[PDB]
């Protein structure tokens, strides 16, 4: 693959990967630097096809929406069809050898990542515009807001539009890191769960490693 | 990288800050013959022999290790411009909590993105410096006291995998999108909304420490 992903890590199900990519919208959008550049790499929202019926059990096949500044570099740079990838970054946790209470050992970083990529459609079309930033709105407000309506602002939406460089990403290749100490015996790994438990800022951690196998 | 005028640091420190904060970046480089880059979750720190305050990022040089294993290792070859993009706290921001209209949901976000030639480390010795300076960067911030004294043969052993590298930074732009672009009083709802749960606590922290 295009993404190094060691056995153990393999998600459960190709599910997890969906719903690691709704719920952490905000991804990394990397394309090649020119001539021996660094990647551009521009934090954009994106979301699943609005459009897609039935479960969304699989990324690869679907197309991605997002949005970026037109006046980012990051826009002109991507030219055409640009070959792209977007990392998605979930719940993760420093992981102390003291929580295994075992010798000897080495410390890791639990964390989940999906990487989604694709050749990147620009949309330049006002109303395709229009579509992505409304779209975004419906299932960012729903799942992370506080019950705001866009209904008044929808005209203000139109009135600041101009700006919008909205994209599409057709996923012809999807690889999910789901690092949750699979490598470790299972009694080690219970402890590691236990002690992420502990702590709101690890209990998103502990909550994957409850419902692997 | 891309950073709007409202949405610098305060001070170069800021950007050292966030790397300090949150080691596990994602480091970019490009994909042979127009593929989309390699991405890589990789430990970085700052050099642990730099004694004295580092104040900004640009004239150093970051340690970090991934797999040897990862083809991202053998994509890279000696000599490769890469970006590690760390990202700090970030929190959706409802346009409910402005009390406003008109008015679009914007995501409040911090990442710093570092630039320059990636070096492979190939020596035992600074491979091993690596992973123990790490070990003594990270288990201090993050940890709860752990003494890899008893473990550094087994350090040994596993070794000959890690692919250990130096990042000397060339370029470093930080994003702190935090609201500035809004009015006051919005400014001070957003802290206010964000200061009353633990996901969004550490975002309400920058904006405090804004002037
Ligand atoms: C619903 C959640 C939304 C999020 C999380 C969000 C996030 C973002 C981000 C991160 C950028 C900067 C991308 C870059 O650096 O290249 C951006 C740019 C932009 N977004 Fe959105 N966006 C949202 C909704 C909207 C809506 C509804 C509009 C309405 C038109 C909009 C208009 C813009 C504009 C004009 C820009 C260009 C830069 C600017 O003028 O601020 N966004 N958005
Ligand atoms: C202290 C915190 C540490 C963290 C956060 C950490 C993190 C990581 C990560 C994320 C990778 C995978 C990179 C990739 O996907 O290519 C990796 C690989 C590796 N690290 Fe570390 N590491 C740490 C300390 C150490 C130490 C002390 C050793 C001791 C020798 C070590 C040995 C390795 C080895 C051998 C690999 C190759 C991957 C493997 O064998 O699974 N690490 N490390
Ligand atoms: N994967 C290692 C952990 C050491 C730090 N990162 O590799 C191991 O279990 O040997």
């Amino acid at each position: 693959g295009a993404m190094f992903v060691p056995g153990p890590y393999h998600a459960p199900e190709d599910r997890w990967l969906v719903d690691l990519v709704r719920g952490h919208p905000l991804a990394q959008l990397a394309s090649n630097g020119a001539g021996g550049a660094a990647p551009h790499i521009t934090h954009v929202p994106i979301i699943v096809d609005p459009e897609l019926d039935g479960p969304v059990d699989r990324l690869v096949g679907i197309t991605l929406w997002g949005h970026m500044n037109r006046a980012n570099p990051h826009w002109a740079a991507l030219g055409g069809a640009a070959n792209v990838v977007a990392t998605f970054a979930g719940p993760n946790a420093y992981v102390s050898p003291a929580v295994y209470r075992t010798a000897p050992a080495a410390p890791t970083w639990n964390f989940t990542s999906v990487q989604v990529r694709g050749e990147l459609r620009k949309v330049e079309s006002a109303d395709d515009t229009l579509a992505t930033v409304r779209a975004t709105v419906a299932a960012l407000e729903s799942r992370f807001g506080a019950g705001w309506d866009m209904t008044g602002s929808l005209d203000y939406f139109r009135r600041i539009l101009p700006g919008v460089g909205a994209f599409r990403l057709r996923v012809a290749e999807a690889d999910g890191m789901f690092k949750l100490s699979q490598e470790q015996q299972p009694a080690i790994r219970r402890r590691v769960r236990h002690s992420f438990g502990g702590a709101e800022a690890t209990r998103a951690v502990a909550g994957l490693m409850d419902r692997l196998p």
